[PDB]
This record gives structure tokens, C-alpha cells and sequence, in this order.
DNA sequence: CAGGCCAA
DNA sequence: CAGGCCAA
DNA sequence: CAGGCCAA
């Protein structure tokens, strides 16, 4: 028989785009010089120890992506970050080849040049850290002597600022070129510092088990050998990175009085959990199905999150474990490794006349060259005649919300716990 | 050495029957209409969308097996069911010769003749739609014009006895010779309905999509040269169809002290959950372990599932995610697809003055054969000498029960929610 | 480019270790003979079936390895018990010549000998058994005519010490000389007894099953036929079986205010479920996730358990279910399978006036030659320069705790329940 | 030698 | 082209 | 024919 009619099913428009940009970035090759951080409120007093690997804000979109990029993906809903590349290349290593301290003749043809890689320091369990910004003594400009307070979300829009530049109609727009137009390097401030506890006030059982050995971890190149070479490349497929939220669809409780109905989950978690952990062994481990969260698409939407565009370069691009789907799901948590590139510290060619660490450091840069390539998907599933763009009831979207209404996101700021990367709440820009 | 004896096991008896039954059904080539559903309670006003494809209740006992079989089988505890399967053969289809409206000659020996099969309709998540018994019009007999107040339960009664007759007792005895015996065609009622709703009454930000195109998810096929065709062979496994329950086992509880103990289930779900979803969107996707429910055999058993016999048409054989065995299960949530076939509606050969759908319809029947099989298997397991069959306690069997004290059963009657049937209370018969 | 430094990672040394014993036992061929047990308390009133087969300890540490090696194993932390291998040789079974019946010639050269092995029927769901100590008749030393009051606890203290002995400064030394020094063959006094219901006060429905037939479920064979061949050969690799604790983590809590985060587990379950469940049927079977506990190393330890050290001879080596780690985990309940090896009774050569089983019985020993090899392993991490071993915060243990403080453990003393062993609360020795 | 721990 | 979503 | 049920 002739089949008049098949089932074609539903008409659905799949986009795909790529985004890519290439950046240029000077690196301070920082002293490894212990830093003391005192208490604050529920920080306890800490040791820091600074490095010259800077990090490489990778996992944000604003790496890949120029804000008129991000303006048109907002008129995309339902688009999913599908992968992110970032091939790292460093250039000649610049060594100064003097300190400047007159009463010295330490200048020298002879360079000693080490390059550091470090990749998925943050996620090791055992090792406290964070990027840091530092602040440096005058007499000694590569020596860390304190931490800056520009926080992380700071960082990353001067970043941004520094990469895509100001609006026409800023007062100060001539300060910041942009390197998407010119190409120019691109100072990074943001190193990796190791913590480990201050037991100097502590009461009781002091933990005196010093740094743990961080540069069993990393990977140390001669730099004079490493010109125009490739030292990191890495891929990283996103679990569930939702961009802007799907389309909407057609609420069935206008349509059906079974809107609100039950029906077996069986022995499978459909709906997610979140993981409460104590580091400080006062509490166990909790597990808490059925966290707080509302739809960021319908009738009751809350969209703060991608209205506040926390996704542009405060909060990391993949947020597995934050976003459920109303249907049969399997969700994990998820974890975009870090990765953090620097030069070591060239000693001055001064003799000092105790066995210890140099106290007196060359200025060195490192030149790394960024490519960077971010795919994402989109999808226009047309489920009804007229109207306008609906998606299935299958594919609406919830987030994670803190009670009083403000989103609640990963990021990759702090210290991992027990290897995870943390939920937190967002702030409003 | 001679093994005077050797781990031989249990006396376990399983039996396996099989059901067959063959059925001829008269189908209306409805036509497609609007038709309006004022708002009633928790129901929102909405528009159906009539269509002349019939439900065929191929999920239901007594689709397959005769009240007799169903009173013997009574007899057999630990039945399952195990496989249904239904094969649908049209016939010649027959199109009216003329609509009898005298002021036309629009009787024509030519015929466009059609037939429409729909297999999984009912679990589609965007289209809101279920099987409805329509009221017609007395010029246009093939014309919806409303609905009937038949629910599902008084349509599969009467199917059910229209297949099986009266008892010789019954005073109306005559009015329906049982199809089993006669093998007679049934007049089939029971049409799939799609809905979307109505905003004229609606405040607020109306939805304005129309209908969803559900011709593209059916297959039709020219008629004339289906005669005498397969058109539907449909074969499905059941998760979990206890017909029967099992045989209750010795009670640990009169021989142990530690019949309430407690052991680790580890990160494995033991225990089902009961998912609660509201597609209004005022609530979150709700995961809730250890539904109230209560033992189908044993000392506090509560078998008024099995006694009220919901299963041979009120409720679908297959209720995966309801029943609990007490040992380390899987369970997964089940759907049973649903099969609607019919004709389309022949137009009349009038010509109407507007651009518009036909308002005129000739009488048209669908001819189809149906062969269904059912196959269930039985236990009678021996775990003690004496006193009669007993199961092990791992076989003992839970079903989820209302606070009320009502079995709650899976129902196809509804539309579904995110592609899932529900779960409701069962009512008393 | 020459790699000055490479990600060698830390430092962990893993020490493997093998603890072997050889073990002689002589068992009595008890005669199965029915016991009533009066009800005590939550224990119901039941028949007991008592049998020969002597149960083998070779679930529990003291079983394979001497206080000494278990002394020096508590200054291991980390120490997981890999895998236990039992083989269990019989030699000639002596069966008496005469039953000392002056008034009977019941003295015959002839022997019908027979070997009794039963594996894993401890883990049976319909036979509700446990391994007792009886006590016996003057005149019918074989015959069982009640039960001793020695608990488990009690009979594996006393099998440990006619292993291994007592200190020196014991005024008792003399009593028991080691069978580790001596391979002297021990005395076994722990059978397998099957227990029923005794409906002798039962009001309501009785449950007049009588006795599983546990003869199904054994294996027999000629003894004469079995002298120095192996009958049991059973390995078993253990789930979780921490011996020591881990070394206590670095508290993450000292260097970092993010120790007490929370982070998405999706829809894995990381954190353990304890099932409750009721042969009664009075209660429904319940998952309860969250349990309580604590850390078995770290600030806030409850090292309980391995200070009792339960684990020697109280508690089964395996404790699957029991502990968590803080990390992403797949965690089963665990069982050992039960081993009972015995002779069957030797009837007496007389001649009884009425067809039923025999009603006095030949003395008659096994004589079980058994094998035992215990792997264990442990772990030495530095995840820091100073300050000892310290493990990485995944690697932090939890046990599962009353709510009085009594650690809870698996045990396999009492009869399972679904085919479970449970976790009862520990009992401070 | 990276992504929910590593000593798997 | 059906069975716990489909645009997987 | 044993280890989270066996009649899978």
C-alpha cells in the first residue's frame, strides 16, 4: 500500500557554532616565597606559598567568545556549550640580564631557564589551592610580599576588559586596546599559591606536616629549548553546559487536570542530589535528595542566572549537577581541569653566604600564545502549529536555588573539597 | 567418593499457559472536529480535536482471556504475566454510496479510502491526548458533536461483555451473544482525542500554539489496497505483571528474634520512589523513597488489587514501579505503547463554497481482524514439608497503597506527563 | 626540551602480607533430634533440628592469624583484608565398636560412615538456622538434650585460646597448650542447628509447615571412602574489610573556610542506605539514607571498634555496607559463606520395636584437617613533607554508629533475614 | 601524568 | 517510526 | 550446588 502519510515526526532546527580566538599572554616568573594569611572570620590563618604559574581562565566563555558573540547567543535558546579546546604555545622566555643593584656586578650572558605546566592542580585532594593575585616589594619586583584584593570576578572582567575593550561611548576607552583587534600580549596576574595551615595560634593538636611537595605534580621544561613549541593541549567535553535555557513548552496544565500526577521512579534517581561533606569531621557526610531549585524556563521561570549572565566569565561554562531535566536523567558531577603555565624564578647571580633559597630574583616573562575553540549547540524543535518555537515538557530545565532565591552555580575559585569543585551561591553584578 | 547426597534444592513447579483470542472490530471514520470541554474542578477549559482511530485494549487482561480462564487462573498463585502480543488485519473497507441527502446527487462509484494506524501516540510528551467515546449528529452521523459521559472503565465492562456475554442467569442474556463463541464484530467506540487548550476565558500571558501537527507522528495508508493486510504486529515483555500473587511465605517472625533487623543497602536502591512532577510548574520534580504501601500475601496482607480484581480491565496488565519484591531489585518505570487504528473520514461529494475542510462526511467502516496472545508462568514453590505451597520471603511482593487504604495501580486512561502514565488510587468497583 | 621535572606523584608505599594457620579438629556426629526452645522476651517459641555439622570460624581474624601477628598488624593503618582461602581435609572417621549397652550385643565390625558439607546455607532466605552449642545426654553422649549457654562471643574467645593459648602470667597457662605450637587437634563444639515455628501456643492461624528439608540443600558422602581427600576449598575476596584505619587526612579545615562546601552528587548516591525490613509484614521495608556515624580516624574519631578490637574474633572480617569513604563510591551489603562439615549419627546396632528413626547412636569424630591463608594490605602515604603519613581526605573512613555510641558492625551469629546478614550494635567486651 | 579520589 | 524524552 | 533471592 501506498503510505500517504508517515511519521515524520516534529520539525527541529539544530545550529552549531564555533567560536574562536586566539591571546597572547605575558608571564611573571614569580619566587616561591611563603606568605602568611591571617584569620578571617571562617578562614583559618594560613601559610601561602606563591608560584609563577599563571592560571588560564579557560573554563569561562568570555575566553572564546566576544561580548557581540554572547549578545546574539542569548537570541539562541537551548544552546549547550559542546566542547572546549585551548591549545597553549610559548615563545623565547625573557630573562633580565641584570638585577639592578648597583653594588653588584651579577650581570650575565648565562641564563638558567625552566618553563612550569600544571595541569589539574586544582582538582588533587590533597593539595589546598587557589589562583591568587599577588602584590610585589619595590626593591625586588619579581618577590611576592602580600595578596592584592582584586577577587576572582574582578579578575576576570579586567581580564575580559583587557582582551574586547571598552564601549565607543566610555570615558575610558583609550586605556584598554583591544587584543581581539591588535593582537597585543596581554599581562596575566593570576598565580597558583599553596596553602597549608598556620599553627602558630593554634590550641591543641597542632598539624605540623609543612607544604605538601607540589612540584612532584607539575611538569618543568628547560625554556631555552621550548621556543615556538606546543606545551598544552587539551580537549574537554561538557557534561551539561546549558548556555540560554530551552524553549519553553506548552504548559499541560492548561490543557490536562493530570499536570500535577505521580508515577514510579523504580529504584533509578530521577531527581538529584546534593552532596553536604566536612572537611572538619564535625559532620558526616549528608546526601539530600530534592534540593531547592526552580525552572529557568515556563510559566514560573526564574532566570537570574542567565539574566545576570553569570555564564559570561564569573561562573565556569559547565555546570553538570547544577541543572536537571524533568525526565529519566543520569547526572554526575562534573570538573574542567585547570590549567596553569609560568616560569620558575632565576636567581640573581649574587653569592649569598647561608645555605638556603635565593632571596634575590632576575625579571623574567614567559610568552604563551593561546588558541582557544569553544563549539556550541542549539536546537529550534517546533512541537505545535502556531506560536512560536515549544519544546517537549521533557526538556524543561531546573536550577539549583539557595532559599533565599539566589542562584546557585559552580565555580572554580576555591580550594577543591575532597576533589570536588563547589556549589555556591551566585552574587548579584 | 559416592555422594550419598547432593544439593538438589527446592521442589519448584513452574506452569505456563498461554491465552488466545481473536477478535473482529467495527471502526467509525470519524471525522476531525473541534470540540469544546467547558472547565470542570481541577480541569481547564481546553479544545479536543476528534479523530476516527480506535483504541484497541490490547492492555488488558481481558483482551486475551475469557472470564473463565480468568477464575482458573485465580487458582495459581505467582502468576506473571509474561508476553502480549496482537496482530490487526483490516478487511475491505466499507465507504457509504451516498450520503442521502436527496437536494445533491453526490452519490459516486469512485472512492479515496484510508487508514490510519497510530502506534505510541499515547506516550508522546507533547501531544496532550486520550481515548474518548464521542456523541454524534443526527444529519451527519459520522460528525462528532460532544462527548459521551462512558468512562474507560464502563467502555472496557461493556467491550468485556460483548466478547464474553451475560451469565445464564442475567435477564438481558440475549441482548449480547458472546463474540468468543459467535466470532461476530464489535462495534468499537473508543477514538483517540487530541486536545490543546482554550484561552478564551484565559487572564493573563495566554499560549497561543494552535494544535500540535499530529499527523506527522501517524502512518496512513490508501485503504483499497490494504485488504486483507497486516497493518499492526506488536509484541511486548512485561517488566513486572503479578496477576496472581505469591504464595506467602513461612513467617520469619514466628521462629526469629530478628525478623526486624536492619542491614546495609549501600549506595544501591533497594526500596522504590515515587516521582511527583507538576508540569504548572508550581512545584519541583519531586523524588520521595518509601511510599506507604503494604504486602499482597502473608499475615498483614492487604489484597484488595487481587480481589477487586482491577486487573482484567479496569487497570493494564503490566504495573512495573507499583509492585515491590523484598530483596536487591531493579525497577524501572513501564508503559504498555498504545495502538489506534481507523479510517479517515470520507468527504462528501459536494462542493462547498469556501477554501475550508469538508463539512460532509459519507459513512465508512473500518474491518479489523485482531489476533492477541497472552502468556503468563506460574510458581508452587515447596520450602517446607508440610502445610502447602510456601515461597521464599525474598519473593514476598509489596504494592503501593494510598493513605486511605486504596491500591494505587498505573492507569492508561490519562494523557501522559513528560511521557509517563501516572499512578492513581483505584476505585472500588 | 629536557624535563627537569615530572608529575612522579606522591610517595605511597604498599606493604602485602600473608598470614597462614593450620588447624586440627575432631567433631561429633550429633544425632538429629528435635529441641524445644521456650520463648524469651522478643524470641518466639520454636522447635530446633539439631545436626553434626560443626561449624568452621573462618570468617573471623583470630582464625588466621596469632595475637602476635595481630598486635603487630594494629601498628599497620590502612591494613584491608584482600582475600581468605579455607581448604578442609577430613582423615579416617572413628566410629565406637560398641554403645556400652552391657544388656545389648550391639558390637559389629561393619560401618555405614558418612560425611556431611554444607556450603553457604547460613545465607538460605527460608531456612532459619544459626550454629549452637548443645549439651547432651549421660547415657546417649551423641544425642543433644538442650543448649548450652555459651554465646558465640564466648565459644570463638575459647577456640582462640586453645589455638594460641595463654600468657605466661596466667595461673591457668597450663590448661590449654597451644595448638599453633602443638597441632594438637581442638574439639569442636559450634553446630548447625535448623530451627521452625512451635505452634503449641500459637493463637490465631498456625503456620503448620514443619521443617524445611535441609537435606536438599547438603552434600553427603561415604567417610570411609573420603579419608585424606578435601572436601571444602573455598576463596573469598572481601569487599571492605578495613583492619586498621586509613592515616587521618591533612584536616582541610585548618587551611581552608570551604571545608563544610556542598557539591551536586547528581543522581549517583555517594553517601550509604541502611534497609530495615520486617518478616512480620507489621512495617513496610525502609531505605534510610544519611545513617548515623562518624570517622574512624581524623579530629573527631571513634576508633570504638578497632580499640575493642571487634574485628579479631566478636565481628566477621568483611563489613561491606558498614563503612564509607568520602568519595564517590559503590558500596554492596557483603556476606561470607557459612561452612559446616560434620559426620552424620552412626545408628545403634539394636533392633526398635517401632518404624521410626533410631533412638540411640555409636560415638563417631571427623577428624577435619584445615588450611587457612589470609592476604591483607596496607598502605604508607605522604601526602606532606613533615609530620608522618598522612592520607589524602577521599581516603577518610566512616563507620556506622548507634545512637549511644555503640559501633555497629555485621554479624553472622544470628540467622539472616531475607537471605541479609544483619548489623547489630557492638557489645563492649 | 587533565574530568567529581588514587594508594583503584 | 512502540517500552518511562528526543532534538540522545 | 558459596558472595546481599532464586523459582532470575
Amino acid at each position: 500500500a501506498t503510505a500517504i502519510l508517515r511519521p515524520i515526526g516534529l520539525h527541529v532546527e539544530k545550529f552549531q557554532q564555533t567560536y574562536r580566538k586566539k591571546w597572547r599572554f605575558l608571564t611573571s616568573a614569580n619566587a616561591n616565597v611563603i606568605l602568611a594569611e591571617a584569620a578571617s572570620g571562617e578562614r583559618p590563618a594560613r601559610w601561602a606559598l606563591t608560584t609563577g604559574m599563571a592560571s588560564i581562565p579557560w573554563e569561562y566563555l568570555f575566553f572564546y567568545m566576544s561580548p557581540a558573540e554572547y549578545n546574539r547567543m542569548k537570541n539562541y535558546p537551548g544552546t549547550f556549550a559542546k566542547s572546549a579546546s585551548v591549545r597553549i604555545r610559548t615563545w623565547n622566555t625573557r630573562v633580565a640580564f641584570q638585577t639592578g643593584d648597583t653594588q653588584t656586578a651579577n650581570a650575565t650572558l648565562n641564563q638558567n631557564k625552566f618553563l612550569q605546566v600544571a595541569k589539574g592542580i586544582r582538582s588533587i585532594p590533597f593539595i589546598c589551592s587557589t589562583n591568587r593575585k599577588y602584590t610585589y616589594s619595590d626593591t625586588e619586583p619579581m618577590q611576592p610580599t602580600g595578596f592584592a584584593t582584586l577577587t576572582s570576578y574582578e579578575y576576570r572582567d579586567g581580564l575580559k576588559i583587557a582582551m574586547y575593550g571598552y564601549d565607543n561611548d566610555s570615558p575610558d576607552f583609550a586605556k584598554k586596546p583591544p587584543a581581539d583587534a591588535t593582537g597585543a600580549e596581554i599581562y596575566l596576574q593570576d598565580y597558583l599559591t599553596i596553602y597549608t595551615n598556620d599553627a602558630r595560634a593554634t590550641t591543641g593538636t597542632k598539624i605540623l606536616a609543612g607544604f605538601p611537595p607540589y612540584k612532584n605534580f607539575i611538569e618543568e621544561f628547560d625554556a631555552s629549548a621550548c621556543i615556538n613549541t606546543d606545551v598544552v593541549a587539551m580537549d574537554y567535553d561538557f557534561s551539561y553546559a546549558p548556555l540560554v535555557p530551552q524553549f519553553a513548552p506548552v504548559p499541560n496544565n492548561l490543557i490536562t487536570q493530570n499536570y500535577n500526577a505521580s508515577y514510579p521512579a523504580g529504584t533509578k534517581n530521577e531527581v538529584t542530589a546534593a552532596k553536604t561533606t566536612d572537611s572538619s569531621q564535625a559532620t558526616p557526610p549528608t546526601q539530600v535528595r530534592n534540593a531547592p531549585r526552580k525552572y529557568i524556563q515556563g510559566p514560573n521561570a526564574d532566570t537570574t542566572f542567565f539574566d545576570e549572565e553569570q555564564n559570561y566569565l564569573r561562573v565556569p561554562i559547565e555546570q553538570g549537577g547544577i541543572f536537571e531535566e524533568v525526565n529519566v536523567e543520569t547526572v554526575h558531577d562534573t570538573q574542567m581541569p585547570s590549567i596553569n603555565v609560568g616560569i620558575r624564578a632565576v636567581p640573581k647571580l649574587t653569592t649569598i653566604d647561608e645555605t638556603t633559597q635565593a632571596n634575590s630574583w632576575l625579571d623574567a616573562q614567559g610568552y604563551f600564545e593561546v588558541d582557544c575553540v569553544l563549539t556550541t549547540e542549539s536546537v529550534d524543535p517546533y512541537t505545535y502549529i502556531k506560536g512560536g518555537c515549544y519544546s517537549a515538557n521533557t526538556k524543561s530545565q531546573l536550577q539549583y536555588f539557595a532559599n533565599d532565591g539566589r542562584p546557585i552555580a559552580k565555580v572554580y575559585d576555591n580550594p577543591n573539597v575532597y576533589g570536588r569543585m563547589q556549589m555556591i551561591k551566585t552574587v548579584k553584578p
